[PDB]
């Protein structure tokens, strides 16, 4: 009996901070989840609401409403076991998990929804009070008339502000003992939902005969009436009764005078419970939509016909209804999910006990309204259902009447139940604005977080008791209702939505380790509270979706400013760091190449570009899309020279804005030009957004004299390129290669594809066809085979692939001995079985696997040296088979060779690529990193 | 004479790709909008919008609409005004100023608004033709009974397809004779127009005497009858008339047996035109909602009262009427304001014709369609208005007895204006098409770019006759001009909203160089475009703006696949290149300082971290926001340690996520250490999101012995940072600074300002306080002033700087001697006015100069040098001051002073650091870079 600390309230701050420096799930989880969403719609209007409409649709009501908060249980739990689950009730846990800028708009919309939800059980509390406990202390009592709920909704006004005043007095007082009597108030609830149960069991053994008067298809307020028959004999003194007085002028006057339903159309009395004996359901099953001011009348009656004048004892329609307006004023039941994580401070196990109490308390509460529908529409007369305040059956509750002991157990139990749901909404609401007073995220709510000795925020306070003061000068219940469910559909948009947007988009700390949680169910749960917002009212569904995001984009802004230092600079800021941190968790090794380039520009004396043309083919080679980093080297001292750095990177930007090319410069100071190029290779870009391939030119004048500087700086940099697993696109005679604004008119372009790297080699030239200059040129290709190969065969599939890939070249093979390629065909098999090993790695089906050139080609099949039965790699018989047939041909793409194992073979190496490209205006060498697969040509 | 090649028609394609390898602002920019505007609506419907909601309500219709298309060719306007305008109508202009993913969803939502005008065109033509002009060819032509509309959409159909097959034959066959044409259509359309204005002009002499038939305030259809007054006297024989026959059952029965309201009531005689001169628009002032099937009957008239019964004679109200319907009906007028750029390949000067062009033919047509507003409610009678098909004028156009001289210069003239405008949507629409189906931004529509031997598309015609062929099955104009308004307006918001995005957000290559243009102008233009499409259905806007919202983000993936190889990766990649190259252009020099880092890490032998507390320390500074890179180096060749850079970058990336540092790895492979360190601190980053400050540790056992290299690699790394212009951070016994989870329970944070860097002094603390470690500590500030300054003032004006920004901490000054402070107040004016020249810069009023406080601190006022009346640099006076009050304060941050202008002083300014953090326990050295204006305490 030791366990009184029950404590349904919020956790909020002042327990955030502590834990910064148990319970379970019955009692932690499950129970207060249970006590905030049981209400006052149950007690109230929930008879109205299976009257009107009938059970069949009354039924479709209940079913999407708690369908629609049951998938966002499952967002909610998604939510929580995710991270390490902070103590600080509901606003922590989801501003942790779906980060900032969801805290302000989910945190801001349940702010409101709250306290407007403490208006709603005050306005609640009063009805009440001032019906069905003492309907004779009101205020506004004016003489019966035309209007009467003008002068019904003054009474609400003057005793719901006097009732506000006296809870906001407590909660600023007395707050540790609205604590401690949270198990008192949750008394009140189970044992009224137990009196419904057993008088609904009673009634088909023993009905408890509440009556109810008909003047025959009209039904009649049964008070300020005795009798029911209109005669009340006395003893053989037959004066007529209060009845006859309300119809005709007065009484003893049994001649004549009065109305004409009321001569003909007997007084008759039904019974108002008939029990779940007699099938009433089958009268209650259809709907009973009526304008405002119409008579309450059934079917199975007697009516003449001749039509009447309307009196003050009937019952009236008060308010016109529909299936829309229904939906509004139900769905305040099924709110209060968020109650389940509000004691997050104290869970011994809170990532196991939150997703398993949330969703058994939404199966609970949907149970006991769903099958209240049913036990009501089959116990009750259909005219008693169909009005509010009772006043046919003499001014008691429609629900009170069907309970086993007494009418009482419900006036009396649903009127501490729904105070004490009142002075939760206004203890949690001021809790969770001054949360967001904290961690500064909007900076004009600062003076909101002013905390006493401990926690109980002030200022906060009074906000909440003067924003539900507002919802309280707006009187009738029924009208009440539909705003708090705007934002509470508000709110429970925002959490489906960035639930399924997160796990969409691959957000980086996001990983909801939890059994049954997909995307779809987060997206299936958003468009229902989509459906809900819109058919309710659609002008104030629009306005409350832009103050929603108007409020989002205000926390980025400021959130940027404290992080970048100033505003709009930095939002570009932080959405590349986001965009750069995704990047990394991707498989990599994608399966489609793509060239990002690194141009190497040599600078000259007076620090100049040297060779300009190379930003110009860099631009047609990757028109103004993808990343492109120009990189230079100054030789020199940074602690003199940097002066000159600043200058020399305003004129490459000045001519990289010349020459058409989109992208980023990168300057450096060495000691050395060899040790300054090969750390721009390895250590350029941000991670992931880094190059790929290195475009340099070629050393014009290294066979000039004195000088081995020239030369041996080039072989250099290709054997760092090799090393860094980098393509290399080598361009020699640049200064002769074309401008932007020249475009052949006519021409060629050969590829030579020599046993190695032939995805990249058809690749280059679709590449660059797409451009103004190279449009009007044609692909041609040469394959090199040997003589043990099938020549047929590979001419006839090679043609098959460009096909089914719309290239549009023409193809033709060439076969060479052994002793001319074999710069190429020597270092094949301790390599290719290494691309073999590597091809694999992920899946790759065949309609895949004969989209690579080098695959497709693969179905096929005295010592040779660098240095000096000894012989060395010669060119002089592969160059005259190239020069043959691709002289005149405005661009020559060939693949060069790979450098030798050791030095001592440089020279020899130098000379190799010398006489292979002689005769030839523009030649462009291509070497491959190693790891490029090519699946779609654009 | 000789400028007879008008042609109104679109460029599209095929004029695109010829300008890649003339005409006036009258003839190729007005006269072409001028006539793709007017259409069916001014001739067929715009009487009917004015006779039903009266001229007051309609003035309203018209004006909303037209200032609705006048903000969208501002917007048009301010897109020709911004490129280099393309040569191939309005969605290569677009396309290229907006970018791609504007091009889909504005080309597509044209392409299906066109394409739903040409099937509006049709069935405008065949209600000319079967009304009007033969109503005698119908083929449905059922008996006269209670229907007879289902009977009329029978016709529509049949003739409908028959006419929409021959017109697409035209386009496939004749389009050289379409073209040659254009100014004949022209030419039906301004010769109608002013043939309304000749009749009401004249109608104030003369008017045109159209009578009508009344049998008293109600309104007879004046065909099949022949004389107006029931009795039809031949001669001095008194047969009754036909008018006798349709109200009683036959004729020669003067006796009795005629209906009730036909025995009262005269059949009386009214004027259909009384003329501008009598004044009828006092009647035509109000509204005339009606519902389905009312009878049109005029007030000032003669009525009993006696109810009648229906005949077949009456004229009904056709479909019940509301505002948001007429709006609906009314919008196909005013589009066709794109046609003004459809001829930009031969304007002679395209940027200053096309916006004076397009908004100066919007205010002729608006004021053709304002003008008739006032002329047909002052003109003609308001019964002849409230009616179509003008059966009370015997079968009239109701626009065409306005004219002056025939009603058939109307009824021929547009016929063939309507033709012409349906001609021209039904070969615009596929030139569209074809264009989408270049430039790949969709895959799956790349059948229909499918062009013969000179353009015109084979495919693409034939959806077109596919599409307008399913808004022929759907007859009855008044339901087929909703639909395309939607279409219209759904791409007219898509142009004002982009327009408006690019401006705020400064998107790189957009700068719109046009006087009169705004940014609120494009914002007040979308939401009148938001207004009136809600209002039209609010169930096929909200499906339709998702749609062009799916469309959206198709485009971005496709796009996204072609550039950076495959799909979900390369959307991260594009949004980072977007982010960081709108970051290079915003003026720099910012002035809220931040700091970004740039963590040096030194490793031993075995590849290990040999501080791992700096990465924890850097952790804490930051609290994971922001950029922070983590550089190493190392020592060796990078041709056979490569392998070794790839396995020591992993245990730095695994180190630097057990201490949550969220940032990037940055390891090199040099020869030297010095020059390694030296080229990360110039070349880390990508443009805009480079670091900002180094943080390095302090070497520990400099002073041990035969090592020069310990201690000069120091130095050199401080001369370096302070050569580049960035902020330095050494750490002093890095071991001994606390981990994530220890959290000090009390202490201080000492503060240590002279003379310098007196931002960045107070914001590290601030930064660092809050944390989880370092939150329960309490900052101190101490000051270093001079005997000539105002120690009085001083602490006065400090304490009231803390007060204003929230800092919370306590100041104390301390005057030292001018021999003390040597190093630090000797360079001083020859660097503080050039902090003053560069403070200045940008713009700053006096509360936020207040807000440095280096300058609030400035309200105030034998030799010593580095090498040995010369004295050295010595520390032993200020350090015995510093240990004197922060010892034991668990943090000392005091400023270092620079590096000596040149060697032979680099042991000395080592031992003078040595010296002057002599006992204490955590010391951390800041160096300010130079430019740190610091005015927001987050
Ligand atoms: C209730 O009203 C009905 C008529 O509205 C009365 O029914 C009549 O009863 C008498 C007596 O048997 C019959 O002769 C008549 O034929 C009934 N009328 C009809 C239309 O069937 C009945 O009397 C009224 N009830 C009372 C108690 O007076
Ligand atoms: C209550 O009585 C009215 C009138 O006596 C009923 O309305 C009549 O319904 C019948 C169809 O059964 C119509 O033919 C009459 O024209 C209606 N009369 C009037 C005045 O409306 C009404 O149906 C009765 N209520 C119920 C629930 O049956
Ligand atoms: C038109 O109808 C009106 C009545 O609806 C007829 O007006 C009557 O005319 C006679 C002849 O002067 C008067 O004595 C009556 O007083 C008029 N009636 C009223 C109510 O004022 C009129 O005769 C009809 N027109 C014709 C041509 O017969
Ligand atoms: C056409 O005639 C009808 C009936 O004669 C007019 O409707 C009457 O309007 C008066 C108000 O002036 C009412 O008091 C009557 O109750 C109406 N009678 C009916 C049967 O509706 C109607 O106003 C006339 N039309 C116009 C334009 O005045
Ligand atoms: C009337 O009632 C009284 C008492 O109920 C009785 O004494 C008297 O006899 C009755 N009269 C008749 C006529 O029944
Ligand atoms: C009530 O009785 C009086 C007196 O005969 C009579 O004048 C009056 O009209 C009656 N009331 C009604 C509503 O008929
Ligand atoms: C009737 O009309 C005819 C010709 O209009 C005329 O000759 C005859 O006299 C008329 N009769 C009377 C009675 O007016
Ligand atoms: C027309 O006249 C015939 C013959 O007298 C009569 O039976 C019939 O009812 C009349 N028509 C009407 C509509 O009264
Ligand atoms: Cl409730
Ligand atoms: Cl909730
Ligand atoms: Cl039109
Ligand atoms: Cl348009």
């Amino acid at each position: 009996n030791r366990m009184a600390n029950y404590t349904n309230l919020t956790q909020g701050a002042k327990e955030h901070e502590e834990a910064e420096n148990q319970m379970g799930t019955f009692m932690g989880v499950y129970l207060p989840c249970l006590q905030n969403i049981f209400g006052v719609i149950l007690f109230l209007r929930l008879t109205w609401v299976v009257g009107t409409a009938g059970v069949l649709q009354a039924f479709a009501i209940v079913l999407i409403c708690c369908c629609c908060t049951m998938l966002t249980a499952i967002s909610m739990s998604a939510i929580a076991t995710n991270g390490v689950v902070p103590a600080g009730g509901s606003y922590f846990m989801i501003s942790r998990a779906l980060g900032p800028e969801f805290g302000g708009a989910v945190g801001l919309c349940f702010y409101l929804g709250t306290t407007f939800a403490a208006a709603m059980y005050i306005l609640g509390a009063i009805e009440i009070f001032l019906v069905y406990i003492v309907p004779r202390a009101a205020i506004f009592h004016s003489d019966d008339a035309l209007k009467e709920s003008a002068a019904m909704l003054n009474n609400m006004r003057v005793y719901g502000t006097a009732f506000l005043v006296l809870m906001v007095l407590v909660v600023f007082i007395g707050v540790r003992y609205v604590n401690k009597f949270a198990s008192l108030f949750l008394a009140c609830v189970i044992v009224s939902i137990l009196a419904i149960y057993a008088g609904a069991i009673k009634s088909s053994f023993a009905p408890p005969h509440f009556p109810v008067c008909m003047l025959g298809n009209r039904t009649l307020s049964s008070r300020h009436i005795d009798v029911c028959s209109k005669t009340k004999e006395i003893n053989n003194m037959t004066v007529p009764s209060k009845l006859w007085g309300f119809f005709c002028n007065s009484s003893q006057f049994f001649n004549a005078t009065c109305d004409e339903y009321f001569v003909h159309n007997n007084v008759t009395s039904i019974q108002g419970i008939p029990g779940l004996a007699s099938g009433i359901i089958t009268e209650n099953l259809w709907s009973n939509y009526l304008p405002k001011g119409e008579i309450i009348e059934k079917p199975s009656a007697k009516s003449s016909d001749v039509l009447g004048s309307l009196n003050h004892e009937y019952v009236l329609v008060d308010i016109t209804t529909s299936f829309t307006l229904l939906v509004g004023i139900f769905f305040p039941s099924v709110t209060g999910i968020m109650a389940g994580s509000n004691r997050s401070g104290d869970l011994k196990d809170a990532q196991k006990s939150i997703p398993i109490g949330t969703i058994l308390a939404i199966l609970t509460t949907s149970f006991v309204y769903l099958s209240n529908v049913v036990l009501f529409g089959a116990c009750i007369e259909g005219v008693v259902l169909r009005d509010k305040f009772g006043d046919a059956v003499k001014g008691n509750l429609v629900v009170g009447t069907l309970s086993w002991p007494s009418p009482w157990v419900i006036v009396i139990g649903s009127f501490f139940s729904t105070c004490g749901a009142g002075l939760q909404s206004l203890t949690g609401a001021p809790r969770l604005l001054q949360a967001i007073a904290k961690d500064n995220i909007i900076p004009f709510l600062r003076v909101f977080g002013h905390s006493k000795a401990n926690g109980e925020p002030t200022w906060a306070l009074l906000l909440t008791a003067a924003i539900a003061e507002l919802g309280i000068l707006i009187a009738s219940l029924d009208l009440v209702a539909p705003i708090l469910s705007m934002f509470f559909l508000m709110c429970y948009l925002f959490v489906n939505l960035a639930c399924a947007l997160q796990t969409l988009l691959r957000t980086p700390n996001w990983r909801p380790r939890f059994r049954y949680y997909h995307w779809a169910l987060s997206f299936m749960g958003m468009s229902i509270c989509l459906a809900l917002m819109f058919i309710s009212s659609w002008y104030y569904a629009i306005v409350a979706m832009v103050i929603a995001g108007m409020i989002y984009k205000y926390i980025e802004y400021q959130g940027a400013e404290k992080e970048w230092g100033d505003g709009i600079r930095g939002l570009s800021l932080s959405a590349a760091r986001f965009a750069l941190l995704r990047l990394e968790e991707g498989p990599p090794h994608t399966k489609n190449w793509r060239p990002q380039l690194l141009v190497l520009l040599k600078l000259d004396e007076d620090l100049h570009v040297k060779h300009p043309r190379l930003l110009t083919f860099a631009s047609q080679l990757k028109a103004g899309k993808g990343l492109t980093i120009v990189g230079s080297v100054i030789v020199g001292n940074f602690l003199e020279n940097y002066g000159e750095a600043l200058a020399a990177e305003q004129t490459i930007k000045h001519l990289m804005e010349a020459e058409k090319v989109k992208g980023f410069c990168q300057l450096v100071v060495a000691a050395k030009l060899r040790e300054g190029i090969s750390h721009l290779i390895q250590s350029c870009g941000l991670g992931g957004m880094k190059h790929n391939t290195v475009v340099m030119g070629w050393p014009n004048g290294w066979r000039q004299s004195e000088d081995a500087r020239a030369w041996k700086t080039f072989i250099g940099t290709v054997r760092v390129t090799t090393a860094a697993h980098l393509a290399l696109l080598v361009a020699k005679n640049i200064s002769f290669f074309p401008s932007n604004v020249e475009q052949f008119s006519e021409g060629n372009i050969d590829v030579w594809w020599i046993v190695h790297d032939g995805g990249m080699l058809m690749l280059l030239p679709f590449l660059l066809k797409q451009h103004k200059v190279w449009r009007k040129c044609s692909i041609r290709i040469f394959t090199v085979a040997q003589l043990e190969d099938n020549s047929i065969q590979m001419k006839k599939d090679l043609a098959t692939f460009l096909y089914h890939l719309r290239i549009e070249a023409e193809v033709e093979v060439v076969e060479m001995h052994d002793s001319d390629i074999s710069a190429y065909t020597y270092e094949r098999t301790l390599m290719m079985e290494q691309r073999s090993q590597m091809l694999r790695h992920m899946r790759l089906s065949k309609t895949e696997r004969d989209r690579e050139a080098q695959l497709v080609k693969d179905r096929n099949s005295v010592h040779m040296t660098w240095t000096k039965v000894r012989r060395m790699h010669t060119a002089v018989k592969l160059n005259e088979v190239i020069v043959n047939k691709s002289h005149e041909a405005k661009l020559v793409l060939l693949n060069m060779p790979g450098p030798p194992r050791n030095p001592e073979g440089d020279e020899n190496y130098m000379e190799f690529l010398e006489v292979l490209t002689e005769g030839l205006e523009r030649v462009l060498l291509v070497r491959g990193g190693g790891s490029e697969v090519i699946t779609i040509y654009s």
